[PDB]
C-alpha cells in the first residue's frame, strides 16, 4: 500500500490526507478484485500470539501519554511479558482500560457520534463474579446514563475472557428493548426484531406481559455459568411517549420509545484481550427510532397507518405518500424528546458534527476510519454532509467486534 | 469461492460466482476499503483483451469453439499484427454496448440492459458528422415522451492524437453563469463548460435555464459548437399538485438524461465518444439537480413558500420541503406524458433484476453506495441489499474532461 491516501469532499471540495491506514491490523473482507463493503458481516489465543498484540497496545498508551520509550514504559512492557509467560494472559492497570475503551469507541468506523469519544466514563467491572452482581452494576450504569433525561455515555466493562469456558456474557442485545411476540395467526405484537430472545426468556421464566411495549428483563451470564433473569426497576427505565407538535391524533398511534440505546452483546478488544461482556451507551439520532425502528417492514412498520392518518393518496407510489409519512414521523420523535428534555440529535446536526470531528482526527491523528454505508443517515442522505464526503475504511485496534449469540454457543449446565 | 448476499427485510440469500471472473481491479485492499471513492494502449497487451472478449462474445452465442470463433480469432490477431488494431464486427458491437451497461455497478436502471438501441457511427470523420448523429440521437430516444435507451458510438481511439470526444458532459444541459457578486447564476456545475463555449464564441442568453450548444471534437481537432434544435429538445416545466404557488417558482429541467463524456470500452478498443441516454428516476433531479448545495440549491426557498420552521434543523424543514419537490418533479413529469421512474418503483425493479442476474448470469456487481437513493434510503428495497461490487468488461469508463489535454 502507499504511504498517502487522499479522500475528497465532493461538495466543499477539500481534500484530506490520510496516513493513519498504515496502522490498520485487520481484514476489511474487501479484496483487490472485490469490494464487500455493504456487507453486514464480511477457544482463546495463545502465549505467542498475545506477547506482540499486548506490546501493540501497551506501546500506543504511553505514546498516547508522551511517555514512550519511558522508564515506566519498559516497565510496563517487562510486567506484562512475565505475566503472559507465567498466567497466559494479562490485566490491563485501569488507565489502560479506559485508554481502550475510549479508542474502540474512536476507532469505530461505523459510529456517527464520535466527536463525544473522549467523554465515556468507564464502570470497571472486572471485580465481578456472578449476575446477581451483573446486574448490580448495570443498574447503576442505566441510572448514571440516564440521568433523568440528560443522558452520558458510559461502558461498564465485565472480566475478560479466559478459557472461552468461563465468559461473561449479556444476552440481551441492548439493556433495554422491547419484547417481540409472535402469535399463531403469524402477526407479530411488539418488536419483531427481539421475537427470538423474548422467547428464550419466556423459556427461562420470564412471564411476558404480552403487550406491545414490554421491556425485557436482562438476561445475565457470569463466568461461563447458565443466565439469570432479572428485572430492570422500572423507575431507572425513562420512556418517551410519541407526540406531533401539528397532528393531535399522533398521540393516539400510541408510540413511545426508551431515552437510552444501550448496546450489550458487542466483543471489546484491547490489547488482545477479550471482554464478552461490555455494554455500552450514549443517546439517539432521531433516525434511529422514526425511520428505522417504527419505518422498517420487519419492525414496528407504521407507515401505512400513519399515511392513513395523514390521508394520503396510497395508490400510487409516486404520490410519495411513504415520504412524507416518514418525515413527520421523524419529526414527532424528535418533538417528543426534546419537549420532554431527554437528549437526542437529528441526523443533519450529527452529520454535521461528525464532518467536523473526521477533519478534526485527519489533523491531529493522520485519519479516521469511517464507514460511508453506516455513516450516512437513513433518509434525506444527500441533504446531509457526510453524503458527499469521501470516506476511507480500515480496522483500528482496540476495536468493538460483533461475537455470536451466546445461545448459540452456550454448553448447559 | 462462493459468494453469499442477503436482504435483511426478505431473507433471500443469492449466491454470487460471477465475481470469479473479473480481473480489473475495485480500488480497495484486504485493509482499506474504498467504496466510497468516487474513482480509486499496445499490440503486445490488446490482443488478450480482444481474445477474450470474441471468446465471451461466441460464449454468450452458445457457439464457444466454432469454425467462426477460431476463424474470428484469428482475423483480429492478424489484423493486431498488420494494423496495431482491429475492429468490431456490427454484431459484436452490440452485445458490447449491452454488456457495458449490464456490468455498469453504479446504475439501477439495469433491468432494461438488453433494450438498448445502437447506433453505430464509426463511419463519422468531422464534428459536423457527430452532431448530425447526435440530432438523430436525440430525436430517436426523446420520441415525444416515450422515452427510448440509445448510444451512439464514434470510432475508437487510435493513437490518443486524434480522439473523438463529445465535451459536454450531457447531451443537454443547463448553463452556468459567474455573477458579479460572486454568486452563480443556473447550474453551477457548469460554470467551466459554459466559459468554455463562451470563449468558443457561443452568445449566452444569461438565463437560468438555458440549453448549452454542444461542443464537438473529432479526429483530434479543436472543438465546433453546435445549437441542437430547439424543437428536438423536450422540457418539462414543474409544477405542484396541491402547492399551486409552486409554479410561481419558474423551475423546469429537461426530459432526457444523455451521458457524453464517459468512455466505452470493448475488447482492449476504446470508445472516448460514446453518448447514451436513458430515462430519469425523479430523485436525480428533484434531491440532486435540485437541492444540492453546489447546485441549483432550491430548499431553503420553497421552504419559505411552505412557510415552515426554519429556525432550528431539528424542524426537519430540509426534509419536508426535499419530499414536496420530488412529488413535484414526478406529477409533472407524468402530467406531460414524460417518461420517468420514481425511486420506489426502479428500487423494487433493481432487487428484481439482481435476482434475475442471480439466476442467470451468476450474479450482478452492484455499488450500494450509488443504488440506494439519495432520500428515504431505508424505505425502498436496496438499503436492506447485500451487494457484491467488481468490475467487468465491457464497461463504461471515467476519462479525463478533454480540456486538461487539448494542444489546440
Ligand atoms: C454519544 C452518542 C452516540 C451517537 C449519536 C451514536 C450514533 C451511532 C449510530 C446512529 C450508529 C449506527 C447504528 C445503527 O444504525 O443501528 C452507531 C454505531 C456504532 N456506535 Fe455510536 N453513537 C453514540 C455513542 C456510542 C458509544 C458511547 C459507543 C461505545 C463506547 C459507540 C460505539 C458504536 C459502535 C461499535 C457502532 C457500530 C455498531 C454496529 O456495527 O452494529 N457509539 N453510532
Ligand atoms: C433506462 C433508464 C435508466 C435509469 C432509470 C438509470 C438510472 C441511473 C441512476 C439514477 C444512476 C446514478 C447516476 C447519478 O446519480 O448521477 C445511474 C448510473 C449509471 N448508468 Fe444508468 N439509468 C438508465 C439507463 C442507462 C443506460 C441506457 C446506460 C448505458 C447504456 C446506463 C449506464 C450507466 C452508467 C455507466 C452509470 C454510472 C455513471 C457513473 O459512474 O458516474 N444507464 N443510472
Ligand atoms: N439484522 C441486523 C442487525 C441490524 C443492526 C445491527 C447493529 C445495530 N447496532 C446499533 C447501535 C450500536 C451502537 C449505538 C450507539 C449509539 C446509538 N445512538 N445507537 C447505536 C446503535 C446488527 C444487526
Ligand atoms: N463532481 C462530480 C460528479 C458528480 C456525478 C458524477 C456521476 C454522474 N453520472 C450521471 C449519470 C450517468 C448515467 C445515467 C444514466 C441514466 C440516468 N437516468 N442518469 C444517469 C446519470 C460524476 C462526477
Ligand atoms: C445491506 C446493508 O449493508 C444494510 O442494510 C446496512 C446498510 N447501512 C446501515 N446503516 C446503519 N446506520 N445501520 C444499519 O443497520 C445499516 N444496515
Ligand atoms: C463520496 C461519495 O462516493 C459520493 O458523494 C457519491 C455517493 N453516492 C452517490 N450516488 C449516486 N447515485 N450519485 C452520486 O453522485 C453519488 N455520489
Ligand atoms: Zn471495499
Amino acid at each position: 500500500c502507499p504511504r498517502f491516501l487522499k479522500v475528497k469532499n465532493w461538495e466543499t471540495e477539500v481534500v484530506l490526507t490520510d496516513t493513519l491506514h498504515l496502522k490498520s491490523t485487520l481484514e476489511t473482507g474487501c479484496t483487490e478484485y472485490i469490494c464487500m463493503g455493504s456487507i453486514m458481516h464480511p477457544d482463546v489465543a495463545t502465549k505467542d500470539q498475545l506477547f506482540p498484540l499486548a506490546k501493540e497496545f501497551i506501546d500506543q498508551y504511553y505514546s498516547s501519554i508522551k511517555r514512550f520509550g519511558s522508564k515506566a514504559h519498559m516497565e510496563r512492557l517487562e510486567e506484562v511479558n512475565k505475566e503472559i509467560d507465567t498466567t497466559s494472559t494479562y490485566q490491563l492497570k485501569d488507565t489502560e482500560l479506559i485508554y481502550g475503551a475510549k479508542h474502540a469507541w474512536r476507532n469505530a468506523s461505523r459510529c456517527v457520534g464520535r466527536i463525544q469519544w473522549s467523554k465515556l466514563q468507564v464502570f470497571d467491572a472486572r471485580d465481578c463474579t456472578t449476575a446477581h452482581g451483573m446486574f448490580n452494576y448495570i443498574c447503576n450504569h442505566v441510572k448514571y446514563a440516564t440521568n433523568k433525561g440528560n443522558l452520558r455515555s458510559a461502558i461498564t466493562i465485565f472480566p475478560q475472557r479466559t478459557d472461552g469456558k468461563h465468559d461473561f456474557r449479556v444476552w440481551n442485545s441492548q439493556l433495554i428493548r422491547y419484547a417481540g411476540y409472535k402469535q399463531p395467526d403469524g402477526s407479530t405484537l411488539g418488536d419483531p426484531a427481539n421475537v427470538q430472545f423474548t422467547e428464550i426468556c419466556i423459556q427461562q421464566g420470564w412471564k411476558p406481559p404480552r403487550g406491545r411495549f414490554d421491556v425485557l428483563p436482562l438476561l445475565l451470564q457470569a463466568n461461563g455459568n447458565d443466565p439469570e433473569l432479572f428485572q430492570i426497576p422500572p423507575e431507572l427505565v425513562l420512556e418517551v411517549p410519541i407526540r406531533h407538535p401539528k397532528f393531535e391524533w399522533f398521540k393516539d398511534l400510541g408510540l413511545k420509545w426508551y431515552g437510552l440505546p444501550a448496546v450489550s452483546n458487542m466483543l471489546l478488544e484491547i490489547g488482545g484481550l477479550e471482554f464478552s461482556a461490555c455494554p455500552f451507551s450514549g443517546w439517539y439520532m432521531g433516525t434511529e427510532i422514526g425511520v428505522r425502528d417504527y419505518c422498517d417492514n420487519s419492525r414496528y412498520n407504521i407507515l401505512e397507518e400513519v399515511a392513513k392518518k395523514m390521508n394520503l393518496d396510497m395508490r400510487k407510489t409516486s404520490s410519495l405518500w411513504k415520504d412524507q409519512a416518514l418525515v413527520e414521523i421523524n419529526i414527532a420523535v424528535l418533538y417528543s424528546f426534546q419537549s420532554d428534555k431527554v437528549t437526542i440529535v437529528d441526523h443533519h446536526s450529527a452529520t454535521e458534527s461528525f464532518i467536523k470531528h473526521m477533519e478534526n482526527e485527519y489533523r491531529c491523528r493522520g485519519g479516521c476510519p469511517a464507514d460511508w454505508v453506516w455513516i450516512v443517515p437513513p433518509m434525506s442522505g444527500s441533504i446531509t454532509p457526510v453524503f458527499h464526503q469521501e470516506m476511507l475504511n480500515y480496522r483500528l485496534t482496540p476495536s468493538f467486534e460483533y461475537q455470536p449469540d451466546p445461545w448459540n454457543t452456550h454448553v448447559w449446565k
